[PDB]
């Protein structure tokens, strides 16, 4: 859907800004510093689920740029596995949010966060 | 969810970048220049539906900036009505996509586009 490669870079950077806000806005809730409203978090995690699928289609072939390391394209199977791990962790976070269980939420949230950091450590320019 | 007002501006600009890409990538389909796959468009419009709700919460009180006109906050009822119109047009686009009807899709897509332009004409700095 991108007229030029720069358009894919702009799209993915926007997508990761959104996904990051929908993840990180739950930090105070997971830490107990903000109240836990199960419905609020269920709805938010549904948004995060949709957003979490979007960046990956904007690393198509030819969209080299931004802070994406080139190893994203040359180790395509290894990058796909960091992305799949992250998405399966998002499924576990959805399950926790749907269950309305703060303990389960905290654990799943930590797993998600670890998966974000693991991909950045390998595939995001420093 | 924004530590500072600048964070709301960054979020909404990212949100409108995503929503714009998910809307505008359907232009070739509506024009017949790309094939119409009803399932493909149904899925895409589900993403657009989620995205289309996101910008509006990032014009909270105090988030003046970017290319948002100040009349967004001082004519809050009038801005809310441009946003509601746009969201009700998104509902009609969802219905068309769910029905798998290209004629209905084209008509709904045009209504959505008009609603985007009408809000920009009033509320987006030139
Ligand atoms: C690979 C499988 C990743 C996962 C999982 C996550 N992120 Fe990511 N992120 C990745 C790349 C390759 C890039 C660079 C994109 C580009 O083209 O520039 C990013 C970027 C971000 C950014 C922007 C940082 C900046 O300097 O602007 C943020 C804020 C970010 N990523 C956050 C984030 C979060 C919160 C994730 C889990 C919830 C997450 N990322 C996962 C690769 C990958
Ligand atoms: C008000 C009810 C709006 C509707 C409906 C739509 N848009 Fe919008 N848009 C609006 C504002 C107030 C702004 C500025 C945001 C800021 O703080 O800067 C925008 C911005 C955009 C942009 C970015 C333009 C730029 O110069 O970067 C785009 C690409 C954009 N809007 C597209 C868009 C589309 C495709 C819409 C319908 C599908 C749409 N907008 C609706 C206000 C409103
Ligand atoms: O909200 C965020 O969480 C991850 C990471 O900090 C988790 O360790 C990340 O990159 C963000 O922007
Ligand atoms: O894709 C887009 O459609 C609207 C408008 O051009 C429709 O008239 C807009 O602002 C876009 O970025």
């Amino acid at each position: 859907q991108f007229a030029k490669p720069e358009d894919a870079v702009k799209y993915r950077q926007s997508a990761v800004t959104l996904m990051a806000s929908h993840f990180g806005r739950m930090t105070p809730v997971v830490k107990g510093q903000a109240p836990y409203d199960a419905a609020q978090i269920k709805a938010n995690v549904e948004v995060l689920k949709t957003l979490s699928a979007l960046p990956w289609a904007a690393f198509g072939p030819g969209t080299e740029g931004g802070d994406a390391r080139p190893e994203i394209w040359s180790d395509a199977a290894s990058f796909k596995q960091k992305q799949q791990a992250f998405q399966d962790n998002i499924v576990k976070l959805s399950a926790a949010a749907d269950a309305g269980d703060l303990d389960k939420l905290r654990a799943a949230f930590g797993d998600v966060g670890a998966s974000c950091k693991a991909c950045h450590d390998a595939y995001r320019k420093k």
